[PDB]
């Protein structure tokens, strides 16, 4: 059975010690799990005109497991240990940006236009709450702060994404009038 | 005329009291409702392939209606009086647990797959997220431990349910490599 | 680059001021932009049967990005000013909600229907939450009442226009047996 009924009285385990469902711990490997499953939702809106985006948005959810893992340990567990490293994972998310950023047509932007795109915009300020609750943790204890790297640049890939979905599928960027 | 004013300082009533809008009551029922909305929006993807899924997310809004009922109800009220218990429910998402995980083939699941199953994750998590708000509330005030159970399990049954949407539409559930 | 790798570290600027991404402004300010960024996915849904909806919700998220401005501006910023008022745009808020109202067929409904109407009720909730975080902010700072006053209404608006979205592809609300 999947369901245990521990958790029934409002508690849970972490990597490792028993906290409650509110703790500003569980709220971080929380929102990066319900963001995870937001970029599984986009990546099944995927049709023929944008199907190349495909695997880095399924490459994305294996890099937000990794981070929600490391956000669910403790910095001083002793027999467990921060898996996430920022360097690569950055980095190639800083390639798509640059690549997206010099495609799209070079006013402020408002978030929507194709489905896909606009999905992807709703991801974009999704990575942000997970980030200020990530924050938050941050705050009142050590974190992986290569994951707060990551989720950082994650909101910034998201914004390039959306645009070039709308380049795609021949749809202009909605701007502020 | 739907929209009466009273809230527009910020403040709201409950059963019963006015309160902050950013009390941590208001939150729960709150969340329950974005909740609730969104396994509405999850029930709108249906299609002729995944149409037995139809009933019961119907009766989960129902379910979830209860639980809001309850959650912005104090426990100290002498008129109002908690309508929710969780047994016949939760029973109920139980054998459907149990059900769907014999069903569906026997690694770590990442969110995603049709757009159903997809937007089944997505309840899941936004499940999660109203629990953790629901337990926010538990810390500094008495509810109805029975809404706190039901939510509990309520994740679960959307995971479970997820991976049957997913075998519906003969597509492999997204496994954490 | 549209990456700067000034907020790696958890902080961020506003209008004006370098505070942390958990501060209770940047959230008023972030989840206005994820309501705003659903509203544009809401739009992106609909088709023929409901393209009279298109321009207002297309007018909304300009009035989002005026909101999120103000939200970002401290009162006391002798450099940078107030620059949205609810007048206007929540009369014309309201003359939608008394048109929707008058419209659709007069028990509790639930949220849900047509995938559009659907997406409606979750943007009248997304709207709550940032609009609890709005007074999660108005209680420590501030704020221009304007933005509240509006977004009050706008969760208005969106239960209306959620039940007229249902009228427009001939589809019953769904109610709370
Ligand atoms: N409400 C929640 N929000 C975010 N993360 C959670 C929540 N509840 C549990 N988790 C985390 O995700 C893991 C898997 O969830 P699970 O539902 O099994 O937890 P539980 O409630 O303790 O167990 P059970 O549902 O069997 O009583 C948990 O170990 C915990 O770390
Ligand atoms: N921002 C919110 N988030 C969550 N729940 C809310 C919020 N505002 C109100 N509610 C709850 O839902 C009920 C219905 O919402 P409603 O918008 O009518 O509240 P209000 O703001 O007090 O009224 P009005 O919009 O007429 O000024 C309220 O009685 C309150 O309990
Ligand atoms: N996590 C967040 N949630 C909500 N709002 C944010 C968040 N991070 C930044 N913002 C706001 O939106 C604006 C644009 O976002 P941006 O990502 O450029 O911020 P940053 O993290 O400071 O910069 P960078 O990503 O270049 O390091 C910022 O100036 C800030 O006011
Ligand atoms: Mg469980
Ligand atoms: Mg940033
Ligand atoms: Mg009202
Ligand atoms: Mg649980
Ligand atoms: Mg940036
Ligand atoms: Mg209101």
């Amino acid at each position: 059975k999947i369901y245990t009924k521990n958790g029934d009285k409002g508690q849970t385990r972490i990597i490792g010690q028993i906290l409650y469902k509110n703790d500003p711990r569980v709220a971080a490997y929380g929102e990066v799990d319900e963001l995870n499953s937001w970029v599984g939702y986009t990546k099944s809106l995927i049709n023929s005109h944008t199907q190349v985006l495909s695997n880095e948005l399924e490459e994305i959810q294996q890099l937000l497991f990794d981070c929600g893992h490391d956000l669910a340990t403790p910095a001083d567990d002793e027999r467990h240990s921060f898996k996430f490293k920022q360097e690569q994972p950055t980095v190639w998310l800083e390639e798509k940006i640059d690549n997206y950023t010099q495609v799209v047509p070079a006013k402020f932007i408002l978030p929507g236009g194709t489905q896909l795109a606009s999905a992807l915009h709703v991801a974009r300020t999704i990575t942000k709450r997970a980030e200020r609750q990530i924050v938050q943790l941050m705050r009142e204890e050590q974190i992986n702060q290569d994951v707060l790297i990551f989720i950082n640049r994650l909101s910034d890939y998201f914004f390039a994404a959306a645009r070039y979905a709308n380049y795609l599928e021949q749809q202009p960027d909605m701007l502020y009038r």
